[PDB]
């Protein structure tokens, strides 16, 4: 019976783009292929690969349909995220979706995170109500000057509203993705690490969505809307609460080992 329907589908209301309309390779070009707008990138023992948006943004809906690799994927991260780390090295902002690979038999973990001026430790993790290796699913980051919302097939899984300037991303961000070896922490905090006998490790992305406002855009520009009612509807919130009740496996604000004073938005 799945999650309760969100009752509105932002992803379907925004034009699907091919990779080359929004993005170019950043690194590992030899581990990147594009076929009719669809992106394939992969990790082996010599290199991963990653890409970067052509434009730099001040707000928007940023979406892609992604398919993950099954089998042994421990230590491997497939990412889709906003960042300004190349603009503010060592003290940057970030809004992350990271798929954390796994040993055979166990599910992927989807981690969301927010970094402001170097300060992260704002992770929430869920498992999914479908197999993310079998088919492509929609995943999206919505970012405006009042909120961040993270979506899976238009189901909101997390909302991060602007509570104070110190705890919210207020500088321009680029979109990135990558497949890379994060063995030290990706899978059960590094309990299980990359094994290249199972290489390559492939990430697949298509139907890119950019309902967004570049830094250069006219001040009339509005990001794509995520509800016909201005705010999350009753159905959207119920779908989100169902996800958090039934699929959330980690929330920073509820971890007794974390000092929530350091993350005052909790
Ligand atoms: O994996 C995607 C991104 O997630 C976050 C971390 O700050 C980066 O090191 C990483 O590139
Ligand atoms: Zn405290």
């Amino acid at each position: 019976q799945g999650p309760p329907s969100p009752g509105y589908y932002p992803s379907s209301q925004i034009t699907s783009l091919g990779f080359d309309q929004g993005y170019t390779n950043l690194w590992g070009p030899q581990h990147q292929r594009v076929d009719q707008g669809s992106l394939t990138i992969w990790l082996d023992s010599t290199s991963g690969s990653g890409f970067k948006s052509i434009n730099r943004y001040r707000s928007g809906y940023f979406g892609a349909n992604i398919k993950l690799q099954s089998g042994y994927t421990a230590g491997v991260i497939t990412s889709f995220y906003l960042s300004n780390n190349q603009d503010y090295p060592g003290k940057h902002d970030e809004i992350d979706i990271e798929f954390l690979g796994t040993i055979p038999g166990k599910p992927y973990t989807l981690q969301t995170n927010v970094f402001i001026e170097g300060s992260g430790d704002r992770e929430m993790r869920i498992h999914l109500w479908f197999d993310p290796t079998q088919d492509y699913h929609n995943y999206a980051i919505y970012w405006t000057p009042s909120e961040i919302i993270f979506f899976v097939d238009d189901v909101p899984i997390r909302r991060y509203p602007r509570k104070s300037d110190a705890t919210f991303p207020l500088r321009p961000l680029w979109v990135y993705g990558s497949v890379w070896d994060a063995s030290s922490w990706a899978t059960e905090n590094g309990k299980y690490k990359a094994d290249y006998r199972y290489q390559p490790f492939v990430g697949k992305y298509e139907d890119f969505k950019l309902g967004s406002c570049t830094v250069e855009a006219a001040s009339s520009c509005n990001p794509a809307s995520v509800s016909p009612y201005g705010q999350l509807s009753q159905q959207q919130v119920a779908a989100m609460e169902w996800v958090q009740k039934n699929y959330m496996v980690y929330n920073y604000c509820d971890d007794p080992t974390r000092d929530h004073t350091l993350t005052p938005e909790c």
